[PDB]
């Protein structure tokens, strides 16, 4: 009765067996399935994949960067995490018509949507204090005062702001749920590169759930990963096949090293991944 | 090939067996599971549930009402479909603090969000032409010009407008997908009353997919139903146990009776459900 990492590997196998050939904007080509769902227990385990090493430092720094409301790729890059740098480049920005935008200015992406949904975006340096909807703090407040609420949603998909963004968000929304003192999170991810993006994305939302569980005095329950276009790039098939034959090691644990009161107060040094024993990195695309 | 409706019935059985007690605002109580997903083929079949009769006229008129951009419960009620009337009443509006709102004015709900996302909501009578994002038409245009696009989303969840709405939307967003000339749709439904709401909601989004497939010259593929809080109200347990004893009948077909060019041009008489053979209606009392 597959659990943990086997859910992810079962998804890869399903796409290899049942996915259909489908081109993408890059003309690379994929095998693709529309609509998948996996459940990862968070109960005394943290779903950082072991069949290939996941970029944990990237996961953690990106999430803290989102939490601070930043839309400046330079602020993430300064932490040694370069994953958004190409989308903030001078050439890239110009290709989108944003010639007067300063380098690094991703537009109203995750950070802005999460803390200031509906505010008027100006640039990455503007003071947005008190503007728009602080969905992250509202989620936290609702969990505290009305844990049964069926509307605990944080939504990054903002149709009005899409044309200003460097890239449209893949993580369109997430929803939280509480029962029996456990906090669960479901992510709606519209588009998933199973080889390169998805392991990172699972660890991101499991981490967010651990953070909010910590702040609200609850235990982490499940992370439910829902995909729209779940795809494997054709040039990832052979590497993933090698990966698929590797035995998972038990998932590590995540420790939070002090009592933290407010979501904005977490720092990277507050977190420790314990007993992570991955098989070596597998290079993909 | 098992009947598609067995997925819905398997979800009910799972919640009865493994759902946990979870209270709601009405103090009715539910059994609840978080995170479920079912896939309903749309290929030469229409998933209108047969183990109890679904209110098809409600499904179809509500959808046409969303398409027109309406936020006026009276405009749906005039078609004989009363499902939003309690939420537009003077009493319900006043309970939310909207004492100066006109009766019927649901606020910036589905219709507004789908056709005018991001516009400033005034009232249900205002002219919003050209204001906000027409997500419904943009979805149609993208399917036509770039069917591989992985961003074909229509989103009703608008955090800025939530406090103005009569009810926050259960159907937070949907996404479309095209491959092999087939159009699929996935619904993210944050909250599902499995007894009373879900059968209706499946028919709504399958109907929307048939409509857009027709407009864009594609065949309907799959409807993927994803749930957040999937729940059975405690007072629905005994009726659902009766329902669970029924064998599904083969699903009907949906016929579209003329060639329609624009989503706004569909009329109720354009649609015919063929070979629907449900078991009788099962009464389930709505929470509050
Ligand atoms: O966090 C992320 C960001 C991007 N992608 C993937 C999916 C696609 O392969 C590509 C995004 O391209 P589009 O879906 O926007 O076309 O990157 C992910 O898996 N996770
Ligand atoms: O289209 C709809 C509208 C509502 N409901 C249900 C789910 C809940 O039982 C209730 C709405 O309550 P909240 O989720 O907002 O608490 O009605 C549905 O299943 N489908």
């Amino acid at each position: 009765p597959p659990h943990g990492e086997l859910q992810y590997l079962g998804q890869i196998q399903h796409i290899l067996r049942c996915g259909v050939r489908k081109d993408d904007r890059t003309g690379t080509g994929t095998l693709s399935v529309f609509g998948m769902q996996a459940r990862y227990s968070l109960r005394d385990e943290f779903p950082l994949l072991t069949t290939k090493r996941v970029f944990w430092k990237g996961v953690l720094e990106e999430l803290l960067w989102f939490i601070k409301g930043s839309t400046n790729a330079k602020e993430l890059s300064s932490k040694g995490v370069k994953i958004w740098d190409a989308n903030g480049s001078r050439d890239f920005l110009d290709s989108l018509g944003f010639s007067t935008r300063e380098e690094g200015d991703l537009g109203p992406v995750y950070g802005f949507q999460w803390r200031h949904f509906g505010a008027e975006y100006r640039d990455m340096e503007s003071d947005y204090s008190g503007q728009g909807v602080d969905q992250l703090q509202r989620v936290i407040d609702t969990i505290k005062t009305n844990p049964d609420d069926r509307r605990i949603i944080m939504c990054a998909w903002n149709p009005r702001d899409l044309p200003l963004m460097a890239l449209p968000p893949c993580h369109a929304l997430c929803q939280f749920y509480v029962v029996n003192s456990e906090l669960s999170c479901q992510l709606y991810q519209r588009s998933g590169d199973m080889g390169l993006g998805v392991p990172f994305n699972i660890a991101s939302y499991a981490l967010l759930t651990y953070m909010i569980a910590h702040i609200t005095g609850l235990k982490p329950g499940d992370f439910i990963h829902t995909l729209g276009d779940a795809h494997i790039y054709l040039n990832h098939i052979e590497p993933l096949k090698i990966q698929l034959q590797r035995e998972p090691r038990p998932f590590p644990k995540l420790r939070i090293l002090r009592k933290v009161e407010k979501i904005d107060d977490f720092k990277a040094e507050d977190f420790q991944i314990e007993g992570y024993n991955p098989h070596p990195t597998i290079k993909m695309e």
